[PDB]
């Protein structure tokens, strides 16, 4: 059935986002495609992190996260396969709440302050509610990942 | 911070799927762009249903629900648009596991037994385990929505 879930969601497209958090001063973040808004009252969104790899450790042992949106592929990749400790060496960023990082190729980006986790299987679902919000850069080409790619959509 | 969710997930692209379920006979279901897979052991996929308008009920009562893939822009306007009682009236639909409609239009789809349902603000997360998948359809054109919108991608 792992590989039947595999198979049917490599055609199925998904937007893609870089979470990030200031983990007690370590700067870490990665590239998901399964960020999205949860609740308007309260304004929550959540993404799901793999309990396997570890990666719903920093999100759980921090107040805050930030999602950033951006419409740079290398971004992706790097918060993707670049080792954690190299990550934050080749792109620009500034600190915001509780220290974490906000990318700045970012067209947007969201600062959430934890809300909730919940273990359901191999991944927990990291709430956060919505602190504040902000529109950087209006023009921008927003990508979509399927089929280990990602394009630009046809055609807007 | 509503309308901040809103004013930046308008710019997020997002795949879009059409969830159903035979609830106590009655055939529902809905377009949703929340959907993905949370889980690989055990495999689980999830949606999330907003508990205002009622949408998480019929899945919370009733053991199954399929998630129906597919290209058809129609049938994701009639899965959002149009009344509940007219929806299976249009379309060419069998019936699954549970009694839950297959869409004929669909290139794909999955089975899922109910497996969990998390309420988190003003949705529930609906969580089923992926029983059996299926691909029938091997040309299709995969859509993702943005900005009230349903893009191809560029380019393929
Ligand atoms: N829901 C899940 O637990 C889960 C897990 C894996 C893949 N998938 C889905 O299946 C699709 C294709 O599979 P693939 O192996 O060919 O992936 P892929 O597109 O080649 O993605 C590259 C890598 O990123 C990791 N990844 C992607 N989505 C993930 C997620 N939802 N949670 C944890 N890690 C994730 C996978 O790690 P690993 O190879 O180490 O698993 C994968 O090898 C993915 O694009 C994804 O939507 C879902
Ligand atoms: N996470 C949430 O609770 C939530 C709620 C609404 C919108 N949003 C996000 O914000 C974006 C733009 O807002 P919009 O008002 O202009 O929507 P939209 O794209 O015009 O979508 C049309 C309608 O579908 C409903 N809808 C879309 N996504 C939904 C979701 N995640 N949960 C429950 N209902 C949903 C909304 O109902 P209503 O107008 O009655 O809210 C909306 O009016 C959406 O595409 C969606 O990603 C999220
Ligand atoms: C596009 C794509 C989407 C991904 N989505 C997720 C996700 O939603 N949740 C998750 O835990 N990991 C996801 N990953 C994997 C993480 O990005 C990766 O595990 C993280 O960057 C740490 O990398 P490492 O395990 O090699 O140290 C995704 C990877 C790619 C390529
Ligand atoms: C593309 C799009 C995505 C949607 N995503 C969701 C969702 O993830 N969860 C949800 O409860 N409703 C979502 N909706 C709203 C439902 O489709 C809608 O409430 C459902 O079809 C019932 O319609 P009704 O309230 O008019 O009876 C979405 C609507 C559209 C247009």
């Amino acid at each position: 059935m792992a590989e039947v879930i595999k198979s049917i969601m490599r055609k199925f497209p998904l937007g893609v986002a870089i979470v990030t958090t200031n983990w007690k001063g370590e700067l870490v973040g990665m590239t998901v495609n399964t960020f999205n808004s949860l609740s308007l009252n309260p304004p929550l969104v959540s993404f799901f992190a793999d309990r396997m790899k570890g990666n719903d450790i920093p999100y759980k042992e921090s107040k805050y996260f930030v999602v950033n949106f951006t419409d740079n592929e290398e971004l992706f990749n790097i918060f993707a396969l670049k080792p954690v400790k190299e990550r934050f060496r080749e792109i620009k960023y500034k600190e915001g709440i509780g220290g974490c990082p906000i990318l700045y190729d970012s067209y947007a980006y969201i600062e959430a302050k934890l809300y909730d986790t919940i273990d359901v299987g191999d991944h927990s679902i990291i709430v956060g509610e919505v602190i504040d919000g902000y529109q950087i850069r209006d023009n921008f080409t927003p990508l979509v990942y399927m089929n280990r790619k990602y394009y630009k959509l046809s055609s807007l």
